[PDB]
């Protein structure tokens, strides 16, 4: 109950600026792309082998997965600079805007702007745009410069909404059988967004395109650890409502979906992340 | 210093069947293809990206590395069964044998035995044959069974011999700029086995054939942890003699220093240097 994560839009212009920096010394140091590699790695880690699950999507397992990696991450920006934390994204409120891609989140101090497209969507204004900052193929080789295209397809012309993320927070189940992209009555499969997707959080994805419209190489845009420390709150505030709730399954789902198996490529489990004040940090709306 | 890892030739008939059957389990619940996943995960980490090193082979980290990955599979092998530890596949001995395939580490006992020329070199003896073992591929999707092929290729006819590892403890070098697969003086590079290659490790991969003969499903055969406590062996006897260290302490590629963290894991080079502080031995020393 220490580390305070906060919206990004709350961020003063000096917490920007830390922020962004210790992005590009992670980045300048290699560790950055270990981020990127674990993200697609767990993709190609089905449980059980051939099925549609993987360690850290479509299955029980995303939530806490990427809990445990932005808590890797968040960890790793505070040995580069302490007085830095993990900022959140609240994309359902910028929905909410007349024109969503006008979010100070895209200004050139922070996460930079759309692509152009005369560029083939490549990012060309803020810190991370073409030239200063290379992307990483699925193959772990150099991919060329991030690329954005907000709102470009017809399957997600926008970003979720507030009674989007409101509706979700009324399921009572974490997550149902079969513990797939299928879960019905399931907060976690409703939160990623295969319900009639994509919504929520699949939907963020889709909207920003470039990199982030595809999920393996999605952590090629560093905004997807702020969409992913909103889907976390999202997540943390849902624990708060139904705390009777637990995990699910506790056991007999999938090996590395259970309450207490390893999520590849850790040892971590489920229940050692449960509790996000237990892991030091909280979302700045829990404190007013 | 509490933990014996034993020659494979060495091991007490329950041993091998305990081995065997651990093995097995780590097989059934899933737990197995946490290695093989890892291993192909660390293929795709190159240092820096676009090179040829990667993480786990190719470059300095290649040693430090595989230790972690088997005191890894040792903790969840002892998890499972207290009394199995990692046997080591002493290769450089059998390479004596005219016919090391005949080696009683192939045995329907232990790891079954060469693949079947009639059905395409699959293997159809011991725990680990078709229809009692399953593959996975580098995309990470189940394949069709373990297949091998002993002594097929040109390049690795014969396994490494007693000769092999000895010029190999003869570098004083860990290791030598520019830390890839042409470095010349380098102990790490000589046991990997790039200089005149296919030589020492990456002949005894060649000489197995099948899963064994391609770095990133290599894993699929549990020979592959055999094999590499014997490599292992080999670094930690290297550590008595040349009390040295290892290279590149810094400014080296990223993921190869010897504080850089060893993707996929958080463990450093220096974290595993001292395999004693680490809870194992090997017998002989
Ligand atoms: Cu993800
Ligand atoms: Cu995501
Ligand atoms: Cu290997
Ligand atoms: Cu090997």
């Amino acid at each position: 109950k220490y580390r305070v994560r906060k919206n990004v839009l709350h961020l003063t212009d000096t917490e920007k600026r830390d922020f962004v920096r210790t992005v590009l010394i992670l980045k300048e140091k290699g560790i950055y792309d270990r981020y990127i590699a674990w993200h697609g790695a767990a993709g190609k880690f089905h449980t059980p082998p051939g099925s549609d699950r993987n360690a850290a999507h479509m299955s029980s397992a995303f939530l806490p997965w990427h809990r445990e990696y932005l808590l890797r991450f968040e960890r790793d920006l505070q040995s580069i600079n302490p007085e830095v934390t993990l900022p959140y994204w609240e994309w359902e409120t910028d929905a909410q805007m007349q024109d969503p891609s006008q979010s100070q989140i895209w200004s050139a101090d922070f996460m930079g702007g759309n692509g152009n497209p005369i560029k083939d969507f490549i990012v060309d204004t803020g810190p991370f745009a073409a030239g200063r900052w290379t992307t990483i193929d699925e193959q772990g080789n150099p991919s060329g410069g991030l690329k954005r295209n907000f709102g470009a397809t017809k399957e997600a012309p926008t970003l979720p909404t507030r009674d989007d993320v409101l509706n979700a927070l009324k399921i009572t189940q974490y997550d149902t059988p079969p513990w797939d992209m299928t879960s019905q009555n399931s907060f976690r499969n409703q939160l990623e967004g295969f319900i009639n997707g994509p919504q929520l959080h699949n939907r963020v994805h889709r909207w920003v395109g470039g990199q982030m419209g595809v999920v393996p190489t999605a952590p090629n845009d560093p905004v997807y650890f702020l969409h992913h420390a909103n889907v976390d709150r999202i997540w943390a505030v849902w624990q708060i409502i139904h705390r009777n709730q637990n995990y699910q399954p506790m056991k007999n789902g999938p090996f590395g979906q259970n309450f207490r198996d390893p999520m590849y490529p850790w040892n971590t489990t489920p229940e050692d992340v449960m509790n996000h004040r237990k892991l030091g940090y909280v979302y700045d709306i829990e404190l007013r």
